[PDB]
């Protein structure tokens, strides 16, 4: 992938992700989009043949991924974070997606990611220096996690495509 | 949603999904993003318990899907068809990113009906069925792994819809 160098640095960290089977399908939506940095803060389990059979060809990226205790690990040494959820400095994911390319180029960036049913917390989100949400339907707003990383990468992408 | 009227002419076409798992997060991926008319062109299995449970709060996107036997069925009366497929040699035809597919279908949508066609897990649409469509839909990805989860291509496409209406505002 000629884009691997560029998005190397781009960092998507998982908070406490309940279900294997998502921290599969978001290896799958990073490999696909060249991500391949995968960060999980304290999974309630770690991943397993579950995660593994949902990554299918991006199992490397589980297989890479770094597992720590606290998100002030993953965010160690990021110059930019941003955090996502469905006031603060708001990014939408295609400017999201300009900033994150732009800045990994010469720093880590941190794209986080919450539980699957609560999110992230306050205290999560203010150690972001932007928020983005993905424009939603009002009725029906919370995509899958896996979902949601796919978008965003996808958009990671376009943003390094257009630097070509 | 806002959204709903503008986008409710267009299909999300679902051709002979394997899994019922992924009719589900298709519903959920269609939901979220304001898209609410799936069609079902000979699906190998009804949707069941499995379906329903990945479509979460999406659920009603599940229970008014149409079922149908064939293809031209679920493009009947659309003066739009794209299809998802990487450029071909063998057979080329013109082709969309997701983000020029968002702006035409919901110019189109605007008035007519528009279909949005996504073929098998794994293997995608046949030359006939691709034959059917105006255009073709290239989501780029990574040379070493780029084919998308059927539900995660659905999710990509739906979203640079509701980004082509949000435009309009
Ligand atoms: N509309 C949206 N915009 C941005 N991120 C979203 C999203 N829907 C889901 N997510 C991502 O998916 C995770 C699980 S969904 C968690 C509940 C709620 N939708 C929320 O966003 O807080 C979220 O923490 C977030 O990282
Ligand atoms: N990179 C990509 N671009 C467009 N659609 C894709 C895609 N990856 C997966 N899909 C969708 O997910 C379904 C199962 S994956 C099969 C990929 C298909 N053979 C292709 O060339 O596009 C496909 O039929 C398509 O609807």
């Amino acid at each position: 992938d000629p884009a691997l160098r560029a998005l190397q640095n781009i960092r998507i960290v998982l908070v406490e992700t309940s279900h294997t089977g998502n921290m599969g399908s978001v290896a799958r939506a990073m490999k696909t989009m060249g991500l391949t940095n995968l960060w999980l803060v304290n999974p309630l389990v770690k991943p397993d043949s579950q995660a593994i059979a949902l990554a299918a060809g991006a199992s490397d990226v589980i297989g890479n991924a770094h597992i720590v205790d606290t998100l002030d690990e993953a965010l160690a040494g990021c110059s930019l974070v941003v955090g996502t959820s469905a006031p603060w400095p708001m990014l939408d994911p295609r400017e999201c997606g300009l900033k994150s390319v732009a800045e990994a180029a010469n720093t880590p960036v941190a794209l986080v990611f919450g539980r699957e049913r609560v999110g992230l917390t306050n205290e999560e989100l203010q150690k972001c220096h932007y928020h983005v949400a993905i424009a939603a339907n009002p009725e029906y707003s919370s995509l899958n996690l896996a979902m949601a990383v796919q978008v965003i990468a996808y958009e990671v992408r376009m943003a390094w495509l257009a630097t070509q």
